[PDB]
Formats: C-alpha cells, structure tokens, sequence
C-alpha cells in the first residue's frame, strides 16, 4: 500500500499532551446567554452555517455570530475545542461566547468583530509591500496553530478577514480544522477545490500541516499574478491536471512513486504529458509591479507536489521575501 509520512515540524505536540487537549468528543460545552446579542445583518452563508453581524447589548460592542446547522454534533464539538485551544493566538479569530437558541435547538458561536474590507476592491489597490505584509500575518497564524497541533485545512481568501484601515488580519472558519496525530489517515474531502493540495487529489490520506502551506501558495500565486484562482480546476480530477499544466507531469510521477500512491483510473485519459513551466511565464504588464525574483523563489518553495519538500510556516517566515516587513 502507500508509504507512511509524518510532519517535519510539531510532529508530537498532541502525543505529549493530555487527552483533555485533543479529545474534543469528551469536551464539556457551556452556553452563554443568547439574549445578550441582537442580530444586525447577514454577512454570509456557508455549507452548514449562517454568519451575522450582531451587537452585544451588555457592552454596546459589535460581534460576529456564526449560527451552525447542527448537521453533525461531533464536528461542532471539534470546532469549539479548536477555537478554545487557539483563543488569543496571533491573527486567529477570537471565540468570545457559545450560545444556543432554545426554540429552534440551534448552536451559535460568538466571535470578536472584524471590519473586513472588500476582496474584489483590494485586488487592484494593493502594492508589492501590502502583499508581503499580509502574507507574513497569515504565516504568524499558521505557525501558531501548527505549533498547537492543529491543521486549518481550509485556507482560502474567503477565510482571511482583513481590516485594511487598521492593518488587522484574522484567519477564520475553523470548521474543517483538525488535530494532527502522526500516522493518522484523514478524510481528503477538505479545503475548497482551487486550494486542494496534490495529496488530497491523489487520495493520500496521511497528510499534515504542509497542506495549509500548499493552500497559502495558491493564494500567493493568485495575488502576485492577478489570476483568480491560480489553479482553475472544474472538478477534483481536473484540479490535479491544472496543477500538472504548471508543475509538469515528471515531478508528479516522482511524487506518487516516492509514496507508492495508486493513481485513480479517472486520471488515465485527462492527465496527459506536461512540461515543468518557469514561474516567469505568468508575469504580465498587469502584474509585473507585484512580482520579483524573491517572490518567485518563495512561491517555488511552497508550490511543490511533495508535501515534505514544502517550506514550513517558520521556514517561510525566514525567507528573503519578508526582509522588508516587521
Ligand atoms: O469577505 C471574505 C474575506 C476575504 N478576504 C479578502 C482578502 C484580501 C487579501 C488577501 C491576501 C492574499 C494574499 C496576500 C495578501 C493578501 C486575502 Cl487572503 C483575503
């Protein structure tokens, strides 16, 4: 079968901690008062959640209320435990309260409010410096959650809130996050299609924190090249073909050979043969002010088939691309 793998960093953080820490199924949840909060407006709608702007009527402070469709109790417990574990970490959304609606029997998570600036409006006003600054802020959040034995598994622009006026960034939506246990085989049906790492697409279940580093690389490539998304798959099989059109099919076979992965027969007639492209090929007149040899070098070290060969969040923070930031 497939060759086993483990993370290169923070490998045994959960193994050396008591059960209390990672055993979310045994975690005791305590509700606050739903009447402390008045809902203002709908902010968004997710697969299993509805997000609202609200007012905490006891202190007149704005909050964010994430109402969960209680589809799977185990998943709600997991997110609550993870949020509690990460509470106060750099650039991590702060869980402030957990409440329930007794009439509809519905749980809700209460967060610190984040004054998010528009993604489609930011995309053109941002400078080379701004990209470096916010990428470093996301890395602070990932290095922290990885050090806490947690993989986010859903890194994408929609899960990154930015209050540009105050240069404040928060990594949100911890509903797909999971505790990392070396040797564990995880469900590959995580992340959003465009941000899925090759390990997910070839159904390699023994993945780790490095998955988040692929997803971050997809975000960086889309920002510096002004191409959203960078890898535009139309389905999960086509997604690997879009990556192969950039990274080449040679390094893809080296990857699957290294881990003795069995490629699904659905890849037989669509994968084709593709040469390894130079990152310089994606530079155009519309994006050249955001591209530099340091950015390309950094990107090349993130977007690698081999999850083990990708930079960790800490190594990424030490890259020359971030020499200009504090
Ligand atoms: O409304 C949903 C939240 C959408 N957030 C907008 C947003 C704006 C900029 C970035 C970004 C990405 C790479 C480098 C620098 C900045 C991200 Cl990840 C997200």
């Amino acid at each position: 079968g497939p060759v086993p793998s483990r993370a290169r960093v923070y490998t045994d953080v959960n193994t050396h901690r008591p059960s209390e820490y990672w055993d979310y199924e045994s975690h005791v949840v305590e509700w606050g008062n739903q009447d402390d909060y008045q809902l203002v407006r709908k902010l968004g709608r997710g697969k299993y959640s509805e997000v609202f702007e609200a007012i905490n009527i006891t202190n007149n402070e704005k909050v964010v209320v994430k109402i969960l469709k209680p589809v799977k109790k185990k998943k709600i417990k997991r997110e609550i435990k993870i949020l509690e574990n990460l509470r106060g970490g750099p650039n991590i959304i702060t869980l402030a309260d957990i409440v329930k609606d007794p009439v509809s029997r519905t749980p809700a998570l209460v967060f610190e409010h984040v004054n998010n600036t528009d993604f489609k409006q930011l995309y053109q006003t941002l400078t080379d410096y701004d990209i470096r600054f916010y990428m470093y802020e996301i890395l602070k959040a990932l290095d922290y959650c990885h050090s806490m034995g947690i993989m986010h598994r859903d890194v994408k622009p929609h899960n990154v809130m930015i209050d540009h006026e105050h240069r404040k960034l928060r990594l949100i939506d911890w509903g797909l996050a999971e505790f990392y246990h070396p040797g564990q085989e995880y469900n590959v049906r995580v992340a959003s299609r465009y941000f899925k790492g090759p390990e997910l697409l070839v159904d390699y279940q023994m993945y780790d924190y490095s998955l988040d580093m692929w997803s971050l690389g997809c975000m960086l490539a889309s920002m510096i090249f002004r191409k959203e998304p960078f890898f535009h798959g139309h389905d999960n099989y086509d997604q690997l073909v879009r990556i192969a059109k950039v990274l080449g099919t040679e390094d893809l076979y080296d990857y699957i050979d290294k881990y003795n992965i069995e490629l699904d027969p659905r890849f037989n007639d669509i994968l084709g043969r593709h040469s390894r492209k130079r990152w310089e090929r994606f530079v155009h007149s519309e994006n050249q002010h955001l591209v530099s040899p340091e950015a390309l070098d950094f990107l090349d070290k993130l977007l690698r088939y081999d999850h083990q060969s990708r930079l960790t969040a800490r190594e990424a923070m030490e890259h020359p691309y971030f020499y200009t930031v504090v």
